[PDB]
This record gives structure tokens, sequence and C-alpha cells, in this order.
């Protein structure tokens, strides 16, 4: 990986914040105002838009298209399938879409508030280079930028590493950044901090593995090149576990409660640079496994495992096996996030029995 130069200006400033805690006139109210948004013809996207709703002024969908009317296309067409027609055509009152070409370009009214959610699809450079277009914009238009990044920027350590922590006053500890995905995350989190640096208010939020709303419809577009539920699939079909796979932990991280806090935390002024935004609820594949089929997974050898696994053309899950027996798993830290959270009267919904089961009803469907 390349770092800067100034690598630690950016550590300093982000665990000097990070000690600050919770001001007085901390929680205090932002507007949101003008919200110019990306990645809204995607999954995350949609739920933002929704949890916008009635805090934004306008939601300025900046969405790359050969044209407007194919633009607006991708937009309510994603906004269908999540939400009701009723429901989206009262969005529509509120939105104004931009049409982007693959970003030297202009917007109707000075922005408030930019919210940099999905990335195009080296991805690396033109990933980071949206970044880029989009730091570039909020020092223009004076707006509070919010980047929405992953924590898997910070998940995998070497197996010799020690200090395998996480948490919202990290930036680089050593972690591995093997996906091309997670590095254009990071390398977008080190131009914010630097632009932040510069004097931007710019918050990054780190999110978890994105699934079904707690409280919503199933679906999910494009869930069928969505690595957890392809191996979801895999297990599901499978009657057995291997050691190595059975302990590995899975988190639920509802797109909707996942939007909900975003967008409070954009609206606070704490003065923190990074937050974690994901469930504080992981739990085990096994775990899981079980509290679906209903019956007790059996444990075979991670051998004998990978073999029923390349017997069956399985290639998806033995790609996550091979990532989890050479790199070591970080102990992700959420404890300043959940307290501001806490303090807006925001939590983690609980997690049910029934939800898992028609979760995992829904995607053995979706698949077969």
């Amino acid at each position: 990986v390349a770092l800067p130069d100034n690598l630690s200006e950016l550590q300093k400033i982000v665990m000097s914040r990070y000690n600050l805690g919770i001001l007085e006139d901390s929680l205090s109210h932002r507007p949101l105002g003008n919200t110019l948004l990306t990645g809204a013809t995607g999954f995350l996207g949609a739920y933002l838009i929704e949890a916008l709703q009635g805090y934004s002024h306008r939601i300025y969908c900046f969405i790359r298209a050969d044209n407007e009317e194919i633009a607006w296309y991708k937009l309510m067409t994603n906004l269908n399938d999540y939400f009701s027609e009723e429901t989206v055509e009262m969005m529509l009152s509120n939105i104004e879409v931009i049409v982007g070409d693959f970003d030297d370009v202009v917007l109707p009214e000075n922005m408030d508030t930019i919210i940099h959610a999905g990335a195009r699809t080296e991805f690396e450079k033109v990933n980071v280079q949206g970044t880029v277009d989009v730091i570039r914009l909020a020092q223009q238009h004076h707006a509070r930028l919010i980047y929405v990044s992953t924590i898997s920027v910070g998940t995998y350590f070497d197996i010799d590493t020690e200090d395998v922590t996480f948490s919202e006053a990290d930036v680089y500890k050593g972690q591995l950044l093997t996906s091309p995905y997670t590095r254009s995350k990071f390398y977008s989190e080190l131009k914010v901090l630097e632009a932040v640096n510069n004097g931007l208010d710019g918050r990054i939020v780190r999110v978890g593995n994105l699934t079904s709303p707690y409280n919503g419809r199933w679906h999910m577009r494009n869930i069928k090149t969505n690595r957890f539920s392809m191996v979801m699939n895999d297990l599901l079909q499978l009657d057995c576990i291997g050691v190595s796979m059975a302990e590995m932990p899975v988190d639920f991280s509802f797109v909707d409660t996942t939007a909900r806090q975003i967008v409070a935390l954009a609206q606070v002024n704490t003065p923190q640079i990074i937050y974690h935004v994901l469930s504080p609820n992981k739990m085990p594949v096994k775990s899981l496994l079980e509290c679906v089929k209903r019956k007790e997974i059996e444990l075979v050898s991670d051998e004998s495992f990978n073999e029923i696994l390349q017997k069956q053309d399985m290639y998806e899950t033995i790609g996550l096996t091979s990532v989890d027996r050479e790199q070591q798993l970080a102990m992700i830290d959420t404890t300043l996030t959940l307290k501001i959270m806490n303090h807006i009267s925001e939590k983690w919904p609980t997690i049910t029995n029934n939800w898992l089961y028609h979760w995992a009803q829904y995607i053995k469907t979706i698949f077969n």
C-alpha cells in the first residue's frame, strides 16, 4: 500500500478529535439543507433517500447516465424496488436528478451537505478520483461532507501481528488491504482526512455488512453478486460446516437502520471525524445456521469440508475460506459511536428467530 508523507498529521488529528468526546452544544442540530447525494441508484442509496425525507430541503441526486431520462429511469426503478408507489411518488417532490458523465460539472444551487455513498462500477483510480471530485465540490460549496466508507478498511491483519483492534481512532495500523474495493475506500478516507486537515467539515462513516432492512422488503437488487449472500446460499445448501468456517462472525447490519443512523449523525455537531455505523451484535456462522436449520449442524474438518465445497463447484465459498485461513480477524470497536447514537435516541434493533428464518427462505428462493 501507499501512504502520504503526512500520515501522522492525519493520525494525530483523528486521535485528538476522538478524545474530545461529547462537548456542550455538540449535540446541537445542523439543518441538512440542499443535499447532494451520490450512489442513489444503489441499495444503501435508496434507504438514504428515504431516511432523508423531511430532513433534507431538497435531495440533489448525482447520477451518471447518457441523459436525464435514463437517469430518472435508473433512480425511479431503484426506488420502486424497495418502496411503495405512493411513497416514491411522494419522494419525487423533493428530488432533483443531476446528470453526469464519466466531474467538471455545475449544480443548480449552493449545496449545504454532500453525502458520498456508492462508487463507480484499476477501479481504484476512478473511484478515488470520484472522492476527490466530491471533495473539490464540498470545498467550493462550503458543505459538510459525509463520506461513506466500509469497516473492511481495517478488518484483516496478518496472523503475525498482535495489536489487532480497530476503533474510530484508527486509520492505518498495519492492516491488510487486499481487495481493490477496500483499497479504494481507504485511499478515499485519506483524501477526505487531508481535506479535513485543511479545514473541510468532513466526517467518515464506516459501515458494516449491509443486509435487508430490519423492517421493509427482503429484496436487494443484484443480491446474486453480493459475496455474503452467495456464501450464505452455499452454506445453506450444505448439510454441515467446516471447523474454521463455523467460527466466523456474521453481522446483520440492516440497510434501513444504517441509513437512519447516518442521517441522524449528519445533523449533529460532534467533533469526531470517524464513526462506526454497524451492528454491534455480530454472531458466528454456525450459531446462525443452527438458528435457521432448526437442526444441529455437523462439523467436518476444514480439509474434508474444502473437499465437499470443491466437488459442488462452489468457488464462491472456497474464496472466502482461503481469505480466512491466511489472514487474521480484527477486533472492531464501536464504543464512541454507540454512545453518540444513544445521545440521539437512536438504537440498533433486536434481531429475531422469525426474521432469520424468513431471511434464509428469501435467499434460498432468490437463488434457486
